[PDB]
């Protein structure tokens, strides 16, 4: 029952862009492969409990993410636009035809972008605690308000989030139910021991979709959005309570408003939900994908 500290993967690494992306690959390589997408401030480090009930089954890829992981560390901006380029590298580098996604935070808008320009080569989409818009800042969770409006800025979060680690050392624990413990805090704190290197860390929450601004992710958000709601991509998307950027309530909205879309209550969480009840989510995933596999 225990939850597993440790990363039982051997290293692959493909070069895209200038730069290695290290990469998680396990499982057969005669089907159609699941591609788990991580997000802010994380890495495959994130998906090593959800992976062995679904590697059975199906080939399991899990990029770190460039200059987070093991991944190489260019002097990006790390904007949004920057992983679109590095992971539609990455998929085409690997020979990926069609896919299916598990997707969470800032991998969930990578995986919706790509999703919504190649709807062809997505056979489901597991999601969980994703990136929708916000419209108003009422509307992200009360308790993340104010952390969050101090992120965005250029000064108070860069001092907060690359200075002083914030997003590693305050974020990550917080929106997690059970205590993490110093294993997996060091697992997760390895990529960013040099504070320069957290850029990533600090752009992402400068790029969410929130009041507005910037106005180019919620064009784009609001595109993967329309288009989600319009597929009929098998969907299966797992909540927590009280949940940070999907609450129950909204949860409940999207069973009902996505087509073909299960809804799997993890029961206690916040936005790491992997790192709370990572069994269900596995065992769920691989008992869902054989049902994808037939093309109607
Ligand atoms: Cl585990
Ligand atoms: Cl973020």
């Amino acid at each position: 029952s225990e939850i597993g500290t440790g990363f039982p993967f051997d290293p692959h690494y493909v070069e895209v862009l200038g730069e290695r992306m290290h990469y998680v690959d396990v499982g057969p390589r005669d089907g159609t492969p699941v591609l788990f997408l991580h997000g802010n401030p994380t890495s495959s480090y994130l998906w090593r409990n959800i992976i062995p009930h679904v590697a059975p089954s199906h080939r399991c890829i899990a990029p770190d993410l460039i200059g987070m992981g093991k991944s190489d560390k260019p002097d990006l901006d790390y904007f949004f636009d920057d992983h679109v380029r590095y992971l539609d590298a990455f998929i085409e580098a690997l020979g990926l035809e069609e896919v299916v996604l598990v997707i969470h935070d800032w991998g969930s808008a990578l995986g919706f972008h790509w999703a919504k320009r190649n709807p062809e080569r997505v056979k489901g989409i597991a999601c969980m605690e994703f990136i929708r818009p916000f419209p108003t800042w009422d509307e992200w969770p009360e308790f993340a308000r104010e952390t969050f409006q101090a992120f965005r800025t250029a000064d108070v979060g860069r001092e907060l989030i690359i200075d002083q680690n914030a997003f590693i050392e305050g974020a990550l624990p917080k929106y997690v139910v059970r205590p993490l413990t110093e294993v997996e805090m060091d697992h997760y704190r390895e990529p960013f021991l040099k504070p320069v290197d957290r850029e990533p860390l600090w752009r992402f929450p400068n790029e969410l979709p929130i009041a507005g601004e910037p106005a180019n992710i919620v064009a784009l958000v609001e595109a993967y959005m329309n288009w989600l709601h319009q597929s009929p991509v098998p969907k299966l998307l797992f909540w927590g309570t009280p949940g940070v950027l999907i609450p129950p309530a909204e949860a409940a909205r999207l069973a009902e408003s996505l087509p073909n879309c299960k809804t799997v209550d993890i029961g206690p969480g916040l936005h790491y939900l992997q790192e709370d009840n990572p069994d269900l989510i596995g065992s769920e995933i691989a008992r869902w994908l054989p049902a994808l596999h037939h093309h109607h």
